[PDB]
């Protein structure tokens, strides 16, 4: 072992491949006591002489940027004497046992080793989180147009490195159940947040300029580090809302909610739909989903909060993107739904207890009821949530989410019309932009579940069409709102093909 890690140890890439495939080796398979101890107290010994330095700040390499304390408990001190200095060997390498460019596997195999050995109670660790690392008070270039030199290059390839260490860490301090340590670890997504948007800045000024590693969409599943299903837990804490408005301690906001369920519902969509991912696949499809199915009950008590507080602003950023964390709470909620797994009689009552909880979400008390009536107020439930839809495309997703759960049904006639009554709904609807192919896919499902399709064609062609050429260019105004010159095609497209 530590020759093929001596062999191994100068290569950065082979570097890396080895301690995130022994951390996985780890993690998936059980060792003997004195290996695994030798090697954690190895590494252990490795990571302490290597990386973690006094506090007291020494530059090195005659860097320009001064470097301040950032990103640490908000009660940090000089007392606690911890601190990292990827900054100045990342300084030094760029312009030999050391390699903090692939710091965020190296924990990781700390993060595994001590939780074999100590079987969690983590203190030493729990120090390490503690401390801040010692960082120039980074700024998008605007503040005086930095232009994208070599400084500049090394300072962006920075922030993926920073965002991969500080996604780890809150994957590591997931599990910890202690209640006041919670708020910690959501001060790292309110550091990456904020990271995230220098982040997408730093895409916006150099987007032809892409740092290396081990547009943003396609960037991020690649450059960050996967979390595990467990990181999730996390959504189990309550949110409030910011803009409008536990104390003296943090909670989840917008925007960390956004990124959790993002990662969430990339996973999801990438397993329950057949590679980017590798952390993922070796987990079964049948824990994972047992997994977020135990988490559905928090996800759906914050889709109930984020729908009322929708309802209460019926009556500027913060805005949509709430409203893309309500795209994506749908989204995962219909991909949960519609798992093949659950075709097969397998997991029927994993199934059915995943609607007793929204029937009492609905009226509480009632339970071991038949399925067919318990679906019946869970659609009831989602139907309730129309409402509050301002983005239009979740309101497919909703519909395809109706059906998915009406699929599993037994008065199809009767679901059949009340899709289509509401896609309907949808569809008059006027909305505030929008994809061709959303409208392609409700308007498909609209007219498939309508009553009449030839009576709704002719219908939809001689309400609008008329009306168009009477209504002026621009304004579309009709039984269907939505009838502009970048939605006719669409229109035309989907009418031939019902036809």
């Amino acid at each position: 072992l530590q020759l093929v890690h001596s062999c191994s140890e100068q290569s950065p890439q082979a570097s890396a491949l080895y301690y995130d495939e022994f951390a996985n080796l780890i993690q998936h398979e059980k060792l003997d006591p004195k290996a695994l101890e030798w090697v954690g107290h190895t590494i252990c010994n490795d990571f302490q002489d290597a990386f973690v330095v006094d506090s007291c700040v020494v530059p090195e390499g005659d860097f320009p940027f001064p470097v301040k304390a950032l990103y640490g408990l908000e009660e940090y001190d000089t007392q606690d004497g911890i601190a990292i200095n990827l900054l100045p060997l990342l300084f030094s390498q760029d312009f030999k046992l050391v390699s903090p460019l692939c710091l965020a596997p190296y924990f990781r195999l700390l993060r595994l080793c001590v939780e074999r050995q100590h079987n969690g109670n983590l203190e030493e660790i729990d120090g390490l989180l503690d401390c801040p690392i010692f960082l120039t008070d980074l700024e998008p270039g605007e503040k005086l147009e930095s232009m994208s030199a070599k400084e500049r290059s090394f300072m962006c390839s920075l922030i993926f490195l920073t965002l991969n260490w500080f996604r780890e860490i809150v994957n590591a301090f997931c599990q910890e159940t202690s209640p006041e340590m919670k708020g910690k670890v959501l001060t790292r997504l309110k550091h990456i947040v904020e990271l995230q948007i220098i982040l997408e800045k730093y895409l916006a000024v150099t987007p032809d300029y892409v740092p290396p590693l081990g547009l943003l969409l396609h960037n991020s599943h690649a450059f960050f580090r996967e979390l595990d299903i467990e990181v999730f837990s996390i959504l189990h804490c309550g949110l409030v809302t910011k803009f409008i408005l536990a104390t003296e301690v943090v909670q989840l906001g917008p925007p960390e909610l956004l990124f959790l369920l993002e990662d969430l519902s990339q996973k999801l969509e990438s397993m329950l739909t057949p590679i980017g991912f590798s952390h993922l696949q070796q987990r079964s499809a049948q824990e994972i989903v047992h997994c977020v199915f135990q988490l559905l009950t928090p996800m759906c008590n914050h889709l109930e909060n984020i729908h009322n507080y929708f309802q209460c602003l019926a009556a500027v950023q913060e805005y949509h993107i709430m409203s893309s964390c309500y795209q994506r709470l749908l989204q995962i909620f219909h991909g949960l739904f519609a798992w093949s797994g659950f075709s097969q009689p397998e997991n029927q009552n994993l199934l059915y207890s995943a609607l007793h909880v929204l029937s009492s979400r609905l009226k509480q008390g009632e339970h071991s009821q038949p399925l067919e009536e318990l679906l019946s107020q869970s659609v009831h439930y989602l139907q309730n949530f129309h409402q509050s839809i301002p983005s239009f495309q979740c309101a497919l997703y909703l519909i395809r989410l109706l059906m998915v759960i009406l699929e599993k049904s037994t008065a199809s006639a009767q679901n059949k019309e009340k899709i289509a009554s509401l896609a309907r709904q949808f569809l008059c609807r006027v909305w505030p932009n929008i994809s061709n192919d959303q409208l392609h896919a409700l308007l498909c499902i609209y007219l498939e579940h309508t009553e009449s399709i030839l009576k709704a064609i002719e219908e939809i062609a001689g309400v609008g069409v008329p009306e168009l050429i009477n209504s002026p260019k621009d304004a579309s105004s009709s039984t269907f709102p939505t009838l502009t010159r970048h939605t006719f095609v669409v229109f035309f497209r989907v009418m031939m093909a019902e036809l």
